[PDB]
């Protein structure tokens, strides 16, 4: 069982040298919070969290780092680095790579106005990588609402709050427009724009996105607060603000029955929404951990013990 107690003893001062190194970062890098909290969540989606997301090839396993999901996209892996070797130094040995990443996530929410929370700890890292499970495992931008709670029951999370809160996630952080180019001049083959994108915010992202314009040009998931964590984002999904295809979709697909009460009930509320995305957090956080004597306490995250 995993315990937000776990390194009280041995490791007191991990939390807080986790959060050092983030403030530090955020200084030359004001979207590393976001990066960092998707990186735990990737790693979460693939085999759990266990770290995996972290190794760098090697000649029996490819790295999880050329999925489709994180091949140009996931970033934040020097900072991990940068944390590890820290904490290595204040306590030998003790902190694993799986739990480092998941105190990272949690800080990350935290320094950017979210919620304060002690996560469960207590996992252990792998001993491989998964990239064929992470190509199959991740959701797409493009997923239909049915395909999105697929994804997340295929790993574990049945409920549709699980979704619409940690879909919370894009409260902040940023978006390639290759991402959102088939909503704003062909989607699904219409030759007509996505019909549940708000018209004016169609116009802002042409400019911002342009056809034949540069596809990894960033854009902002939040309209209203591009930087901070709070409940702005499902405020936008009510004025059909949803950046990508997922997004909205949890507002305005045909299958959105169970999940536009609980968009409505988090944009109403942001005690409702920070208690959900802890619980979801903590839920997605217990995706099959190895535990105990199982895997390892990982002294480079890149690479397995030798
Ligand atoms: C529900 C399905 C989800 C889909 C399809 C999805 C998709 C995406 C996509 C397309 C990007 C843009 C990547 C890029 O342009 O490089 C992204 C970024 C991001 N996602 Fe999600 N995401 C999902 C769920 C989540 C969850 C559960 C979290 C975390 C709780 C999360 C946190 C983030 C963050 C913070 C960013 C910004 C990262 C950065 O700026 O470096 N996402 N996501
Ligand atoms: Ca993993
Ligand atoms: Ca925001």
């Amino acid at each position: 069982q995993l315990t937000p107690t776990f390194y009280d003893n041995s490791c007191p001062n991990v939390s807080n040298i986790v959060r050092d190194t983030i403030v530090n970062e955020l200084r030359s890098d004001p979207r590393i919070a976001a990066s960092i909290l998707r990186l735990h969540f990737h790693d979460c989606f693939v085999n759990g969290c266990d770290a995996s997301i972290l190794l760098d090839n090697t000649t029996s396993f490819r790295t999880e780092k050329d999925a489709f999901g994180n091949a140009n996209s996931a970033r934040g892996f020097p900072v991990i680095d940068r944390m590890k070797a820290a904490v290595e130094s204040a306590c030998p040995r003790t902190v694993s790579c799986a739990d480092l990443l998941t105190i990272a996530a949690q800080q990350s929410v935290t320094l950017a106005g979210g919620p304060s929370w002690r996560v469960p700890l207590g996992r252990r890292d792998s001993l491989q990588a998964f990239l064929d499970l992470a190509n199959a495992n991740l959701p797409a931008p493009f997923f239909t609402l049915p395909q999105l709670k697929d994804s997340f029951r295929n790993v574990g999370l049945n409920r549709s709050s699980d979704l619409v809160a940690l879909s919370g996630g894009h409260t902040f952080g940023k978006n390639q427009c290759r991402f959102i180019m088939d909503r704003l001049y062909n989607f699904s083959n219409t030759g007509l724009p996505d019909p549940t994108l708000n018209t004016t915010y169609l116009q802002t992202l042409r400019g911002l996105c342009p056809l034949n314009g540069n596809l990894s040009a960033l854009v902002d998931f939040d309209l209203r607060t591009p930087t901070i964590f709070d409940n702005k984002y499902y405020v936008n999904l009510e004025e059909q603000k949803g950046l990508i295809q997922s997004d909205q979709e949890l507002f305005s697909s045909p299958n959105a029955t169970d999940t536009i009460p609980l968009v409505r009930s988090f944009a109403n509320s942001t005690q409702t929404f920070f208690n959900a995305f802890v619980e979801a957090m903590d839920r997605m956080g217990n995706i099959t951990p190895l535990t105990g004597t199982q895997g390892q306490i990982r002294l480079n995250c890149r690479v397995v013990n030798s």
